[PDB]
Order: C-alpha cells, then structure tokens, then sequence
C-alpha cells in the first residue's frame, strides 16, 4: 500500500516508423530515481532502469538500441517509455513497474500502431 503505478489509463497511437511515448506514474507522487523501473511487453524486457541508470544488458534484443526512458521527471514518481522507429511487432500491450525494495506496483499500457504506407511493396 506504499504506492500504485499508473498509466495514461487510454491507448497511446502512433505511425509505423514515429517514435511513441508510452508513460507511467506512482501514486501519491514521490522521488523513485532510487527505484527500480522497468517495461517489459504483455516477460520479455522492454528497457529497465535500476541504480541511477539504465541497464542495457537485461533488455531484449528487438528493443535493444531502440528504447530509452524519459527522466526529467523521475524525481516526481513520473517516467515515459520511449520507443524509436515503431512497427507492427510493438502493437499491443507493455507493463510498467516501480520497484521500491520489496515493495512493486504495475501498470498496463497499450500502443496502437497505423501503417501510413500500407500500400508499398504490394503483389511480392
């Protein structure tokens, strides 16, 4: 009962190829740049973040070089997922977590994904 975790509580939509922001909060807001905050998809990892960095070697590999986690705001309990170049593959849902000692709280997020495009490289 220390905290909940929270989503924007509604899909975030993005373009194939945009970059999307997908966010997370605690509440009540509160410092977690100590916590433990991570994304893993709805689990395979997404981007994790843990003693004042982001760790790079615990995510996977279609995400690798591809995430990054917004900060600026970390200090208020507060954090964005960002994913580059979004294709189809990262449609759906994602799980945000804040990890204060023993103490977890999650929340479900979910990315809508629209091919601009949809009609290149047709009949092959």
């Amino acid at each position: 009962g220390q905290f909940r975790v929270i989503g924007p509580g509604h899909p975030i939509r993005a373009l194939v190829g945009d970059e999307a922001e997908l966010p997370c909060r605690i509440s009540p807001g509160k410092n977690a740049t100590g916590m433990e905050v991570g994304w893993y998809r709805s689990s395979r990892v997404v981007h994790l973040y843990r003693n004042g960095k982001d760790q790079d070697a615990e995510q996977a590999p279609e995400y690798r070089g591809r995430t990054e986690l917004l900060k600026e705001s970390i200090g208020e309990g507060k954090v964005a997922l960002r994913i580059q170049n979004v294709r189809f593959s990262d449609e759906g849902g994602y799980t945000c977590f804040f990890r204060d000692h023993s103490y977890q709280e999650e929340a479900a997020v979910e990315l809508k994904v629209e091919d601009p495009f949809y009609w290149i490289n047709p009949g092959r």
